[PDB]
């Protein structure tokens, strides 16, 4: 169900938002792929927090290079399961001796 | 932890409803009831207000 949110305008972002969602309930969907700009991913999030759909049963996938590069802490207590993609491994000794 | 969907039903028990941050809970679905004292829609507190 491949929904186009790139063209939304930040007067009416609100209402567009609550619509779509309400357009993701005709389908009862709980499985959901952002695909975005990191930018783009916390506002998706934010609203999603607002309305409730991020409480056990709902799963989203965030399709970009940048998972641990937002804030995650925010939807970690919902109870909904979150999934991304990371290329930066904050585990190497390299990237520790950079971020030393 | 997201105890504010459809299903669950607040009540504020203070004289000040309106008075705190209250948009935050505003579309999660569950229901908030509360009191208010210093009605805003009263006309003696629209002079006062502006």
């Amino acid at each position: 169900t491949a929904i186009n949110v790139g063209n939304i305008n930040n007067d009416k972002k609100d209402e567009t938002y609550r619509s779509l969602f309400q357009d993701l309930e005709l389908k009862k969907e709980r499985r959901v792929i952002l695909d975005c700009e990191r930018d783009k991913v916390n506002d998706i999030v934010d609203q999603v927090i607002t309305i409730g759909k991020h409480v056990k049963g709902y799963h989203y996938i965030i399709a970009n290079l940048g998972f641990t590069d937002g804030d995650l802490l925010k939807i970690q207590f919902g109870g909904a399961e979150v999934s991304g993609f990371q290329i930066v491994d904050y585990d190497d000794s390299l990237v520790s001796k950079f971020i030393e």
